[PDB]
Formats: C-alpha cells, structure tokens, sequence
C-alpha cells in the first residue's frame, strides 16, 4: 500500500558521470563503453550562441582541448564528431560501469528519473515527464547541462533525455540521446518560449485508478460518458484529448478495479467541475499527471 | 529553477542489497563488510508471528538455514545473532562494495531517502520522512522487508531505517540499523493503530522558503508574529511546535530571501486561517512538509556526491 513519486535507482547511472571541460565550460557527459555524450554547446562561450556554428566551432577544435574527468582520473579524447546537439568525445578507455543500455526517444506524456548533476557528480535523483509542450519541469542550476533522464526497465537502461537548457518560465529543453530536442527547441540563447501547457488526460485517469487501488473511491460516480463528450469537458480545462490508443492502454486497470474507462472519465469530469472540497486523493490536493499508466501498474502491482 | 521532491543518489547502497531466505520466508538484508542485516522476522512462520519468542525461534536455527543471495552468488553464513528486532548474519566474504557508512538514529522531521527492494534487487527510489507519529508514509508491497532508508553526507552513507511492516492504515513502520523501532510498534501479527499525525512545522516554513526562492511570493506578508503566538496557533491547526532551535536553522534561508523566521510564521499563520484560494505555491495546493531546512539549501545549491 501508498503510491509515491518513484525515481528507478539510480547507480547504473551514476557510474556514467564525467565532468567535461572545453575552455571555460564546464558540463556533465555520459560514458558509456569508450565513448562521452555531451551537450554540443560545451564548445560555446555565453557570447558564442546567440548565433553559434556549430560545424564551424568543432572543426577548430583538436582533441587535446577536451578535458574529460571520471572521479579524480583525466581520461584521453582520441576522436570528436558531432551528431545533431550532441558531442560524441571518443576515448582511449572503455568506461568499466557501463551497464547493459538503449536510447530511446520517448513520447509526451512518458516518465523518467532524472539524474542532476554537477561537474560530473551526482547530486540528486528525481521523477519527471515530457510534458506535452514538450518541456521538462525540473530542477536544475547553473552546471546541470548533460544530466541524463532514464527508465531501468529489468537490468537494461533506456536513455531518454540529456538536459540541454533553462527556458525563461524556469521549465527545461533537452534531447534525446541522439542530439534531436524534444520540441521546438534550438541550442542558442535566441528568444524561445515554451508553447501554453496542458494536463496528461491519460496519466490522471491512471493516478484515479491507483487510488481506487489503494482504497479510495469517493471521487467514483454512476455516470459514464461518451469519449467524444469527455473530450469537448477535457478541453475546456486545458486537459489533452484521450484518445482511443489511451482507452486501451487503460484496459489492465480497468479489468483489475472493475471500473470501466469511460466510467473514470465520467468521475474525472466531475471532479474538474467541482473541486476536492477539502478533500484529498492520495495524499494530494490536486490532480497528479506523472504517473503513466505503466507506472501504476509497476508500483500498485 | 524548479523543486522537487529529490532523493540521494542510491548507488552506494545498491551494492549492498541482498536477498535472504529462511524458510519459507524471502526478505531483503544489508551487506556491510562481513554481517548481511535484515529484519528477525524472517525466522517466522504461522503461529511465530502472533506470539513470536525470538531467542527460542533463533536457538533452533543453524547457518545452513539462511540461504543469502548477492546477485546470482550464494553466499554462506557462518554465525548468527540477534540485536534488537534486527538479525545479523555473519558471512565468509565482506562485500568489496562496501560504501563508507554509519548507523544512525533520526528525529521525526528528518527525511531520507527509500531504496525499495523486492528478491534483494532494488526496484525504486523516493524521498520521505520520518513523521511526528513515527511511521512513514511510503510505498511498499509484499516482500519489501529489510528494505533501508538512509542519507547521504560528503562519502559517508548514514542507514537510518530499515522497514519491518505495514499497518492498518498503509501507513510503514522499521526500525534503526540498531534494531530499535520508530514509534511504539512492535513486530508481530496484533492489533497496533498510527497515532494522531501532526504537519512538521519547520519543514513547511522550509518550504515556503524555497518557494520564495524559486519566485513564487503571493503568500507573503507585511505581519510579524511571536514564537509563543505562533506556537497558541500552530497546536489549534495540530501543527508540531516550532522551538528556538528550529528557528535558528532557519537562519540561513532567512538571511538569503530577507525573510526573517517569524515574518515566515505570520505568512503560514494567514495560510493555517484562510487557505490557498485556488493557488499553489511550488504546484502544490496543500502544505509541503516533507523537505527540511538542509534539503531546501542543498537542492537550491547543487550539493553533489
Ligand atoms: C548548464 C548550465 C547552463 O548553461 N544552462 C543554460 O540554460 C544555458 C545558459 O543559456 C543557454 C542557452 C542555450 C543553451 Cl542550449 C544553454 C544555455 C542551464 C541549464 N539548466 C538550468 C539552468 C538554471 C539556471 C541557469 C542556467 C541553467
Ligand atoms: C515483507 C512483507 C511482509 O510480511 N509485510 C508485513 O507487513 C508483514 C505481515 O504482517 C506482519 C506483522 C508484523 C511484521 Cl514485523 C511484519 C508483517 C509487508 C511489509 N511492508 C508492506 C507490506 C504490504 C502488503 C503486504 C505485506 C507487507
């Protein structure tokens, strides 16, 4: 019993960490087998990016300019190539720690756990997901640049997020492992603005169900609605579509609560009508969108 | 920018987790050195667990009947003993992933960090704390006994829970890495009910601090208040009491946000009597009180380790 915000452990991660230094930045990479993954602007000064070439930038570079640290060890750059955002450093010795992984892009609405840190040592771990304007709500400072977001899902690590930069709202822009942003993003200090957010439709209903789970079934009601009706409701609140794909993937929870999907969104229209009225679910005053339906199933079961 | 509810890199104590049977019985124990610790309750069965005599239950083990699992490799217990509600095992190989570690006791308010573990392999990772009525609010399912709580500080793991049961309500109970219990429980299959729980007044003005950091300052307010004021006000809301000592922690977040502790106080008394009003503070609608005053500094510092 309980539902928490859950981050995967963390040490498969942590064992990847390197400060990388070019110049005067200093950032994190992720070592994984005799290679070191890291924000393409660690070849940027602050004046450097309003407009940066990048291909221009790299190609006056030599390996020794790299400076890559793993705990208190120098280790040697041999190679550099740049794939879209992403800085590939090619080193001269196969990263020992590195656990069995993918990279994998994932879609709005999924979760990660992130791992902050700070000139290549971990400081935190933490539970986060795409929002669907494609931002990240972090939590993350001056240095954090190259932490790595990751699901462990049995002994393999999927990367999926490297964190790139702080839009002015406070939300954060990064891309998948292989330099490709999430969103309408560039790596340059030119005037970008995250797009107006909206609340994960399908990772609501599958927090409801954890909570009916878990014993709570005030919030439930007789009604049901059509899918087309709840959306023209879910909308109304800034709430995204669920589409048919979502009434699916709710299919498991649904069989094990007994509570058909349209039934929760039925209940989950009316607690956006009303409110909580004093009360809680969960343990939360508001309705929580970053648990994924898979997420709940993982933790409740 | 940005809070959230941040736990310590779980890495080091990863490499300590093992799974430990007896019986019929699978839990999860902790491989310090040479001794694997783990809740006594493993050496349970049926009616052992109602009316549980533990010296007379462990006397008729040998060290044949724990079988310990560190990854795909048995490792054999040579000596066993009691300590408390906690059962050391004395195993043949010290475990060279042995982090530099302590054992120590926290207050209710502390937090700490969970690494929940099932088959003695870790499954996740979250920040809680150790509540006034010393239970935690966690997240745990069968099997996750012998799970452990701790903090990080500078190299040095600190273990400070280590979790036996789940009461009636979902709330956790566990002891210290000494075998003590938080709270007044005690391990057996009984009728034993969580206290009243109160809301960890210098967590929440930690909070609030960090919001103010973070810009979010609606809440704030012209007002000062007393200690003694505050504290009339504080228990009518069943709110901890907060003591010259909790203020003077608040010290340097006061000092950083110009502040001061008791104009703080004046803004959660106004938020304890009047509400949010359709706001959040940090996206949250109720009160946060599981972040202390050092977890505020080190998230708005990037402490590493
Ligand atoms: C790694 C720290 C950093 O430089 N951050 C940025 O956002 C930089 C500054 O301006 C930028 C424009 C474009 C890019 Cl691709 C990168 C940057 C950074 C990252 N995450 C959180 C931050 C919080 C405060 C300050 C800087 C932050
Ligand atoms: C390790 C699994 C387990 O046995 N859990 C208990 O709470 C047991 C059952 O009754 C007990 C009485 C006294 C003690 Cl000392 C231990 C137990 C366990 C632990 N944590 C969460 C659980 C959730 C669901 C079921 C069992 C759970």
């Amino acid at each position: 019993s309980g539902f928490r915000k859950m981050a995967f452990p963390s040490g498969k991660v942590e064992g990847c960490m390197v400060q990388v230094t070019c110049g005067t930045t200093t950032l994190n990479g992720l070592w994984l087998d005799d290679v070191v993954y890291c924000p393409r602007h660690v070849i940027c000064t602050s004046e450097d990016m309003l407009n940066p070439n990048y291909e221009d930038l790299l190609i006056r570079k030599s390996n020794h300019n790299f400076l890559v640290q793993a705990g208190n060890v120098q280790l040697r750059v041999i190679g550099h190539s740049m794939q879209n955002c992403v800085l590939k450093l090619k080193v001269d010795t196969a990263n020992p720690k590195t656990p069995k992984y993918k990279f994998v892009r994932i879609q709005p609405g999924q979760t990660f756990s992130v791992l902050a840190c700070y000139n290549g040592s971990p400081s935190g771990v933490y539970q986060c997901a795409m929002r669907p304007n494609f931002t990240i709500k972090g939590s993350f400072l001056n240095g954090s640049c190259g932490s790595v977001g990751f699901n462990i899902d049995y002994d393999c690590v999927s990367f999926c997020y490297m964190h790139h930069m702080e839009l002015p709202t406070g939300v954060h822009a990064g891309t998948d492992l292989e330099g490709n942003f999430y969103g309408p993003f560039v790596d340059r200090q030119t005037a970008q603005a995250a797009g107006t957010d909206t609340t994960i439709t399908v990772n609501v209903l599958a927090w409801l169900y954890a909570a009916v789970i878990n014993g709570d079934r005030w919030f439930l009601n007789r009604f049901t609605t059509t899918l087309n009706d709840f959306n023209l409701v879910a909308m109304k609140y800034n709430y995204e579509p669920l589409t048919q794909d979502h009434v699916d993937i709710l299919g498991p929870l649904s069989a094990q609560t007994g509570i058909a999907v349209l039934d929760m969104c039925a209940s989950l229209k009316e607690l956006l009508q009303n409110g909580m009225n004093g009360r809680t679910i969960l343990g939360s005053a508001l309705l929580e969108d970053e648990f994924t339906p898979f997420d709940v199933v993982r933790q409740c079961s």
